[PDB]
């Protein structure tokens, strides 16, 4: 089987993106954030803290002839950015796209940080990443991807981003009419229990193509391009009136500069990413500073190749035995 479902940007700077899902019998549709670099598929729910809730969908377990309690289970995430939930756990039949999962992990909400309350457009996270990452105790859970993997036609899931406007997130099959020329595949380390490889080097804008190893996670779930200090600055150095700001704590550059592409490697091809994808827009109403969307991993303490730079191509998460990532041009 395979399953197909539009993604659509939740703003107009491509903040995050929210893909419905289907969850419980009958089912209760609720638009998730579908997230590679973590585990755990997590919602608001009927037993979220209702000041904690804030227009929000909300997943009510009573409702579903399908769900069942999962006795004794709890989870706790904590995300890179601060933002934090946990709750209790539930199993129920989860569907994507025509994909349907039965006794899929749902991990109910008793409480979230203020990040996801002020965030109305979101419902919950579906984590894409390996499920050693789960955190769901003292048993842990699959993904919705590693449940569905025996019945997908290939143990494969696409990203298909788009820049200002929808896209798609495809399970079990390859479409080969979303990009032009090859896939290039590159392979992927699961040892910290994320998407992690390797890319062959940079270039900005129309400049020479240094090649150089820079290791780090394809992630859905982060907006922006976190990449070495060395890297960065690079980019920045060429942005005239571009400065790292502690007051606003990033890379900003006055609003009327035009940003130069990048280009990230992927063994031999070349991803390029427009000028424009950079542009995340003013630091606050009215003003003339706009923010990066290139800053420096050196606080985070691992480099992250965030929507900015997956949205520039085709992405295939490639879950078999031997895990790979392809990247083609679009
Ligand atoms: N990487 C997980 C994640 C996803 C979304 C959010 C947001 F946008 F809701 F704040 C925070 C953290």
């Amino acid at each position: 089987s395979t399953g197909s479902a539009t993604t659509t940007p939740i703003d107009s700077l491509d903040d995050a993106y929210i893909t419905p899902v289907q969850i419980g019998t009958p089912a209760q549709t609720l638009n998730l954030d579908f997230d590679t670099g973590s585990s755990d598929l997590w919602v608001f729910s009927s037993e979220t803290t209702a000041s904690e809730v804030d227009g929000q969908t909300i997943y009510t377990p009573s409702k579903s002839t399908t769900a069942k309690l999962l006795s004794g289970a709890t989870w706790s995430i904590s995300y890179g950015d601060g933002s934090s939930s946990s709750g209790d756990v539930y199993t129920d039949t989860v569907s994507v796209g025509g994909l349907t999962v039965t006794g899929q992990a749902v991990e109910s909400a008793k409480k979230v940080s203020s990040s996801f309350t002020e965030d109305s457009t979101i419902d919950g996270l579906l984590g894409l990443a390996f499920s050693t990452l789960n955190t769901v105790s003292p048993t842990q859970q699959k993904t919705f991807f590693d449940n569905a993997k025996a019945s997908l036609d290939s143990p494969v899931f696409t990203a298909d981003l788009g820049y200002h406007a929808p896209g798609t997130y495809n399970f079990g099959f390859i479409d080969t009419t979303a990009y032009t020329g090859s896939i290039t595949y590159t392979a992927v380390s699961t040892k910290q229990g994320f998407w992690e490889w390797t890319s062959t080097g940079y270039a900005v804008g129309s400049g020479t193509f240094k090649s150089t190893s820079i290791d780090g996670i394809a992630d859905t779930g982060t907006t922006l391009l976190y990449l070495p200090a060395t890297v960065v600055s690079a980019y920045w150095a060429q942005v005239s009136g571009a400065k790292s700001s502690s007051s606003v704590g990033g890379y900003v550059f006055p609003c009327s500069a035009t940003l130069p592409s990048f280009t990230f490697g992927v063994g031999s091809a070349r991803i390029v990413i427009p000028g424009d994808y950079i542009d995340f827009g003013p630091i606050s109403t009215g003003s003339s500073s706009c923010f990066g969307g290139i800053q420096s991993s050196a606080g985070i303490g691992i480099n992250i190749f965030g929507d900015v730079a997956l949205k520039a191509a085709f992405v295939v998460f490639n879950g078999a035995t031997t895990p790979t990532l392809g990247f083609a041009s679009k």
